[PDB]
């Protein structure tokens, strides 16, 4: 006796394929890798209980191959499995409200997504893939499992892997419209004279090599070719935000001076961040955890500052 039930499949949870299935068969002999909200069911056979189901599967043909692409801006063929394993995680994470901001409470070395996701909500920032723009609405409603899953996909990160907050913020950068976004630097060598430089895009926003916004308009010292120290200073910024990014180290946060950072504390390899936010007072948000204090000192890594146009007054 041949028994069938109707699912349909997808791979962006909204264009839905109906499908026949044998119950007799796994779904992995009927679509390949197959997954039920995260679950990889590719060696289960179909239960009753999954008739009008929709089921993740891989683009594995050109219909499905155009419908990921649209929908996730990536053609990596391990993309959707790496998603659907992080989501079967982070759907069991919890989201709380932490000063009217979605957080993530520690599980899994979580704590790089959640000063992430804190930043991005304290942030000017649309993302270009359909998907980031969906999963963040939810994730900005409270509902964040999709937009983390999305995150450790996008960053080739599995779920209780350390992450670097710059790294992570770099590739969800790459997938946003900063495209008016300029930089112009000056880089004065006392033997080799004056080069200017522009930058575009994710290149206009950050800067690894120190957190002051302040002392990057006045000048940082940086290697020239001649072996002599050169000064580097900002000449012009077009951005609705800056990041300024260095290897952790001992800073004094005042209050008023940049809108958040984040605080790692550890080595190489194995660590932990907070997040600090500056608003009424310094509040530290740390996943679910919350301190506030009028000062704040600690081994700060990155600092984000609200921007609109600068020019420098330096000739
Ligand atoms: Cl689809
Ligand atoms: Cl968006
Ligand atoms: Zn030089």
């Amino acid at each position: 006796e041949v028994r069938t039930i109707k699912v349909f499949t997808t791979v962006d949870n909204i264009n839905l394929h109906t499908q026949v299935v044998d119950m007799s068969m796994t779904y992995g002999q009927q679509f390949g890798p197959t997954y039920l909200d995260g679950a990889d069911v590719t060696k289960i056979k179909p239960h009753n209980s999954h008739e009008g189901k929709t089921f993740y599967v891989l683009p594995n043909d050109d219909t499905l191959r155009v419908e990921a692409f649209e929908y996730y801006h990536t053609t990596d063929p391990s993309f959707l499995g790496r998603y659907m394993s992080a989501l079967n995680h982070t759907k069991k994470w919890k989201y709380p409200q932490v000063n009217g901001l979605t957080s993530i409470k520690w599980a899994d070395n979580n704590c790089y997504l959640a000063t992430a996701l804190l930043t991005l909500q304290q942030i000017e920032l649309k993302f270009n893939p359909p998907a980031l723009q969906d999963a963040y609405y939810r994730a900005r409603a409270g509902e964040a499992a999709n937009f983390c899953a999305l995150i450790l996909a996008y960053c080739n990160k599995t779920v209780g892997e350390l992450g670097d907050v710059r790294e992570t913020m770099s590739y969800l950068f790459q997938h946003a419209n900063l495209d008016s976004c300029k930089r112009v630097l000056n880089v004065v060598c006392k033997t080799c004279g004056q080069q200017q430089t522009t930058l575009k895009g994710v290149e206009a926003v950050m800067y690894m090599g120190t957190l002051s916004y302040e002392q990057f308009k006045k000048g940082v010292q940086i290697p020239c070719t001649c072996g002599k120290q050169a000064t580097k200073y900002l000449v012009q910024q077009e951005s609705p935000f800056v990041m300024m990014s260095a290897p952790p180290a001992q800073y004094e946060l005042k209050h008023g001076t940049f809108t958040c950072a984040s605080e790692y504390t550890g080595n190489y390899q194995c660590g932990h961040y907070k997040h600090i936010t500056s608003k009424e007072t310094l509040y530290c948000i740390d996943g679910a955890l919350l301190t506030k204090s009028s000062e704040y000192k600690g081994p700060i890594t990155d600092v984000f500052y609200k921007e609109n146009s600068y020019t420098t007054t330096i000739k």
